């Protein structure tokens, strides 16, 4: 029943938005830590997983992944 | 620490990643259920909706909530 499937949707993107600010806050940190530190970014390694992980969705996941990866970066 | 900071993210991937394939089997039935009895797709009223609420992150957040609906489409 599509009202009851719509607020399944609803409950998702509630705990996906929660997560995903709390990614963007832990990877700033990251950021922070390399930055305070050298050391070179973790491209071809670690970020690189992260889109293979979520490429198991297809091409649109590789997509999401880069956003998630740009949603960290540091302001000012 | 870095380390406890990098499984913190790995730990919101997982989490990110089950409730985005969650998200992606609903939004399919959904879309079966509109096409299976007709009914125009809520583009202007309910997918603008969700596209607003992820533009609280910026506009990486709208991107990632029009990935977000791509990753809801039907397939053969």
């Amino acid at each position: 029943e599509i009202d009851t499937l719509r607020e399944e949707i609803d409950r998702l993107d509630a705990e996906i938005l929660a997560l995903v600010k709390r990614r963007a806050e832990v990877s700033k940190a990251i950021g922070k830590a390399r930055m305070a530190s050298g050391g070179p970014r973790l491209v071809h390694s670690r970020e690189m997983k992260v889109i293979e992980r979520y490429s198991e969705l297809g091409p649109d996941g590789k997509d999401l992944a880069i956003l998630l990866l740009r949603l960290g970066r540091g302001r000012l």
